[PDB]
Formats: structure tokens, sequence, C-alpha cells
């Protein structure tokens, strides 16, 4: 069912993540961490001290897809371990489905802080509104790979 997801997404604040390449993903995913330039990790930082989740949905340039949707567990952090992205701080993220949900499948739905401009158009780092992206959310396939478990307990 949806009643754990929708609690998970109650308030929270949604952002667009564009990456070049897949290889980058892939290591997130296997990771559970991203990082972003600075003016994104400073709007990312602000989210995640105003709203109880923020929602971060992934979508691969030129790819014609999201490639799922993970929220962030903390504020960036430096001074880890280097990641060795194929090119600031390092967010940790707790993913929420590492599905794919093609582009025909959001054709429907508009983000009003983005002029009303389907959901799919956005740069890097573009906020989207709550209910566009609770919706979005909503659309990506069960990921059974994926226990909400923690995330609950995080909240």
């Amino acid at each position: 069912g949806t009643s754990k997801l929708k609690y998970v997404l109650q308030d929270a604040r949604f952002f667009l993540i564009k990456s070049n390449n897949h290889e980058n993903v892939s290591l997130a995913k296997a990771k559970g961490v991203w990082a972003t330039l600075p003016v994104n990790e400073k709007k990312l930082n602000l989210a995640f001290r105003s709203a109880r989740s923020v929602i971060l949905i992934f979508s691969v340039r030129e790819s014609g897809k999201f490639q799922g949707f993970a929220r962030l567990s903390s504020e960036s952090h430096h001074g880890g371990s280097p990641i060795h992205w194929v090119l600031g701080g390092v967010f940790k993220i707790d993913w929420i489905c590492r599905r794919e949900l093609p582009f025909t499948k959001s054709a429907h739905l508009t983000n009003p802080w983005n002029e009303h401009k389907p959901v799919k158009i956005g740069r890097d780092g573009q906020e989207i509104e709550l209910e566009c992206g609770t919706q979005l959310c909503l659309l990506f396939p069960p990921d059974e790979s994926i226990d909400l478990y923690q995330v609950i307990h995080k909240m």
C-alpha cells in the first residue's frame, strides 16, 4: 500500500537532481550518498532544517526517465573519505525507490514552481511544489529491495 510512503512525504520538500551520467547515480544508489554544486548544496541544507523530509528525485540527462528518489538523512558534510565520482560536501541519503519511471508516465504532472511546465523539465536543483512532488513519487513502482522501516524511524 501507500500509507507508509505518504507518511514519509507529508509536508516534504522535493528537488530535481540532474546527473550527467549513469555511473554517479549507480555509485549513489549503492552507497547512499550524493554531492552537488555549491548553490544547490546550500539550498538542500536549508531545506533539511526546514522540512520533515527532503526528497531528491533523480534523472540522468538525455535518458528520458527518472532513476529513483531518496530522502536526505543529513546535511552536507566535508572531511569524509573521497568519493571517486566520475565528474561541495556529501549528503547521506536513504533511497526510497531505485526503480525507473519513464517521462511518459509523468506527462500529466506540471510543477507550479517552474511556471507550470511538465515536471520532467528542470535544472539540477529545481524545487518541485509539494503536491506535484508527492504525486510524482507516488507514480514510481514498488521497490522490493527497499525497506522504509529505517526512514520512518529516522523521522
